This record gives structure tokens, sequence and C-alpha cells, in this order.
């Protein structure tokens, strides 16, 4: 097994979810995610997407292996992937500023990964449509070629159109609250429409776009890194804090005045806005976002 042969070198993240480690396998770095015994359903879900759907793309974090052992005494659950030494988009944006080329390359690579997840491809290379449900800057990793890939499919839901089957799962985990869409916060989300879940991803994508664009330099000016809604909610905000801001007050992240002196940041401001409509059916699709980014 890949797991018995791996040496854990350093913990690069710990949380409610479990732990992610840098490890060594056959002389190469790998990333190991060790799940809490209480998050067992996430491990299975992510595993079965990778091992049964054969989900593979430049902009989706690359699967190597998955291992589990269980006795009455204890259960260990490991997901092993490629290691990206630059870390998350969240870590990266704190240390670094961007130019037009490197900003476009980041947001274009996210949109490609998301569109690949959302689109149903039939038959031989087959794949159902997949919604992520926890998109955020921490779940995006930065590669050395300046592109990004999307990680963490523990909450993903699938839909096949050859069948009429929606696979939600029975997972007690739910999204990161800061990135939750209006319809999730006010509970008007159409829980039996698969498209509802894609539109929730598009909302979160818009917030990530905002995060990245802030760090693009324009006419000698740049903002510091902030997470969405930094000015109106505390760290680790509650469901209710987010509901007041997003539903009741209808707030969206502020667009700095300086962006409208730059053609690219101007084009990105318009996309962001079309991800954030209160009405989910009015939001753009992942494919359209990709096409619009391609046009610049
Ligand atoms: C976002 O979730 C994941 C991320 C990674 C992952 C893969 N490759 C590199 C990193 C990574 C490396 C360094 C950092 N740093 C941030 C803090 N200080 C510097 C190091 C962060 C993330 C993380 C692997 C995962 O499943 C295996 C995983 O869950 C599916």
């Amino acid at each position: 097994t890949v797991a018995r042969d791996i040496t854990l070198l350093e913990c690069v993240g710990k949380g409610r979810y479990g732990e992610v480690w840098r490890g060594s396998w056959q002389g190469e770095n790998v990333a190991v995610k060790i799940f809490s015994s209480r998050d067992e359903k996430s491990w299975f879900r992510e595993t079965e997407l990778y091992n049964t759907v054969m989900l593979r793309h430049e902009n989706i974090l690359g699967f190597i292996a998955s291992d589990m052992t269980s006795r009455h005494s204890s259960t260990q659950l490991w997901l092993i992937t490629h290691y990206h030494e630059m870390g998350s988009l969240y870590d990266y944006l704190q240390l670094t500023t961007l130019d037009t080329v490197s900003c476009l390359r980041i947001v274009l690579s996210i949109a490609s990964g998301l569109a690949h997840l959302h689109i149903e491809i039939f038959g031989t290379q087959g794949k159902p449509a997949i919604a992520h449900r926890d998109l955020k800057s921490k779940n995006i990793l930065v590669k050395k070629n300046g592109q990004c890939c999307i990680a963490d499919l523990g909450l993903a839901v699938m839909h096949s159109q050859s069948t009429n089957q929606l696979d939600v799962g029975n997972n007690p985990r739910v999204g990161t609250k800061r990135y939750m869409a209006p319809e999730v916060l006010d509970e008007t989300i159409q829980v039996d429409c698969f498209d509802s879940y894609k539109r929730v991803d598009i909302w979160a994508f818009g917030l990530v776009l905002w995060e990245v664009a802030r760090r693009m330099v324009s006419n000698g000016i740049v903002e510091d890194y902030k997470p969405p809604f930094y000015d109106v909610v505390p760290n680790d905000p509650s469901f209710e804090d987010m509901r007041k801001v997003v539903c009741v007050d209808q707030q969206r992240p502020n667009i700095p005045n300086r962006w409208f002196s730059d053609p690219t940041l101007t084009s990105l401001a318009k996309l962001m806005k079309e991800c954030w409509y209160q009405n989910p059916s009015a939001r753009l699709t992942a494919l359209r976002i990709k096409k619009t980014l391609t046009k610049i």
C-alpha cells in the first residue's frame, strides 16, 4: 500500500476536518490528508469520486491514493495527493502581488477546473456533473506554472442526466459560512434542483475572484489581502452573522474605485457582480465565466 510506505515530515494544516501533511513517498513529496473518524463520510465521498469517476484535470488536485484501516480500537483514513509546495491561494496572496498576466492565469485556471467539475461528459471518459459546495481560497492550491487547482471534494454532489439521479449523500458537514450564498443562508435554496448547487459554487467563485483581483497591481496601486466580508463580520462568523449581512442588508464586497481605471479589473468587476445576484437563476455559469475570461 502507498500509505505504509509514506513518511510524514510536516503538518501544513490542522482543523475541524482533520490534518494535512507533507510526506515522502518513494523519494517524492506527497500531500496526506488524515480525516477525523467523525468525518468518515467526506473521506468516502472524495475517494469514490477519484477512484470510480476517474476525475482528472490540470486544475483539479491530483489523486494518487486512498487508504483506510479500521479495528474496534481505531480507524485511520488517509487521502494522498500531489504536493504543491506553494500552498493555498489564501497563503500565496498574502505574500505576493500580481500583474495582469498572472492574475488572469489564476482566475482562468479556477474557472476551467470549476467548469470541468460542472459539465457532464458522457460514456467512455464518462463523468457526471459535479458541484463542489465548499469553494474558497483555502481550497485552491497554487502550482509552480502559475496556475491553480481546486481541492477538497468531501461535500461534492453529483448528477447524471442519462439516469435522473441526484447523489447528495448523508454528510453532517456543511459549507464554510463566510462563503455561503443568500439562498443557503435564508434556506430558500431549491434542495431538489441540481442546478441550485452549481449556482452556490458560482456565488463562492465570485468572492474568490474579488480576493484575487485586490492583489493585482494597477497604476502603482494595490490593496492588501482580505477575506470576503472582513469589515462586517468577525473571524469564524456564525450562520446568523452571515444571514444579517448577506440576506437582510444585501451587502456585497466593495469594489474599489481604482479598478475602473484599469480595463482588466473593470472586466473582472462586472463578472464578480454577475456571480452575486440575489436571484440564483440570474448568475452566470462556470462555462460562461470561462469564455468571458478567455476573451481577455
Ligand atoms: C485544501 O485541501 C487540501 C490541500 C492539500 C495540499 C496539497 N499540497 C500542498 C498543500 C499545502 C502546502 C503548504 C501549505 N502551507 C501554508 C501554511 N504555511 C506554509 C505551508 C499549505 C498547503 C496542501 C492536500 C489535500 O488532501 C491531500 C487537501 O484536502 C483534499
